[PDB]
């Protein structure tokens, strides 16, 4: 299954959303008006909201089949909140995120960050943070192969840990057997037929594709 | 002393820039270009230049003063090449890299774990990036005074790896003696002074400056 979750930040950010294929909406804030505006339907609106409008969070108030309030002052982030909600209703389900970058930057490391999380890394495999020019996934230790997307024109491993033992193969540039110290981010790699493959021993690594301006 | 440094990104994303500031100025691929169409120095020039018209590369190629050409294939990008190259000649100077805003967040944490190499770990305190929005410094463990910058609403402790006894005051939300037990974005913190402190033991951490559009 596929839940969009959709944070404040700007939408000519975004993806190209294929709404046919998402079964549920999550709005983060402002992300709810950003839903609704952009004629998207919005299951779930979660947040503090501390950054709308009285007439604006009304009107998220009255559309919303759910609305989770939190407080100014907590612990989680309210996108950290979201995903623990939409997990709820949606626990196998691949949690697209949104709507999380092209702006400041210590926010965007907290959303690359969420798999490190205890309640979070058992469904690292689902988790997926997108904008107009990247699609990242996450992978713990193992052996995989990574289809190309289409619309994207280079791939990267970003080691957000030391790796053990790396190897990647069928794919413009190669590894065997490398060990990545401290992070290290493999940038520039490009696909050379419609699927490349790679395999690690230990640590974390997220899985960048991504194109030009 | 101080270095300045332009990779490619579109100068409408750039940190309000005082150039009397700077004693070096380093261009990055098509960032050569960005520094001479705004009438700033270029000193040296960095790069395969892959980017650039057979025209715009003369005209880079006649007023630079030191042309560092490099080969389109190769483990480094331009950006690693031109800091590495420039503390050669400015080994002690405070190195500033703006227009690393393309969007590619490969690149964007390609850059981020600069001071994690060993080549540059030794100078990690002189590695600084900045947006127009972001402003980022780095720390290996010990004590410090964090001066807020005059344009910036926010504050963020961004842990790079799992830090230990993270002592953090002065700040509007504050940590202590706390364990980070992976990579952590403590983001959307706010001076109360001037000033904030904090300190650790182990790990690296980002200091991060930021605001709103
Ligand atoms: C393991 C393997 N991953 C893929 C890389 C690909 N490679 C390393 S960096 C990159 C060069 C890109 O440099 P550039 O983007 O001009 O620099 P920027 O101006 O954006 O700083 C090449 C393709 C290869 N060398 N090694
Ligand atoms: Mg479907
Ligand atoms: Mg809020
Ligand atoms: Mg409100
Ligand atoms: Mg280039
Ligand atoms: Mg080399
Ligand atoms: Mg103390
Ligand atoms: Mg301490």
């Amino acid at each position: 299954s596929r839940v969009l979750l959709v944070a404040g930040g700007n939408p000519s950010d975004w993806p190209t959303i294929e709404p046919a294929t998402y079964d549920y909406f999550v709005g983060i804030d402002r992300g709810c008006l950003h839903l609704l505006e952009a004629d998207l339907p919005l299951q779930l609106a979660v947040g503090d909201f501390d950054s709308l409008s009285r007439e604006e969070y009304h009107f998220v108030q009255e559309t919303t089949e759910t609305l989770i309030q939190a407080p100014a002052e907590k612990d989680d982030t309210d996108t950290q909140l979201a995903l623990q909600e939409a997990l709820q209703r949606f626990p196998q389900a691949e949690m697209t995120i949104i709507g999380a970058t092209g702006g400041r930057i210590d926010h965007l490391l907290a959303n690359l960050w969420l798999p490190f999380e205890p309640r979070f890394q058992g469904v690292l495999r689902q988790i997926r943070l997108c904008d107009r020019q990247n699609s990242i996934q996450y992978y713990a230790p193992g052996s995989y192969i990574v289809p190309k997307e289409p619309d994207k024109e280079y791939l990267a491993y970003c080691c957000l840990t030391p790796v053990e033992n790396l190897t990647l193969r069928r794919s413009k540039y190669l590894l065997t057997n490398q060990d990545v110290p401290y992070p290290t981010s493999y940038a520039s790699n490009e696909f050379i037929e419609e699927a490349a493959a790679f395999s690690f021993d230990a640590g974390m690594i997220a899985v960048i594709q991504s194109k030009d301006k």
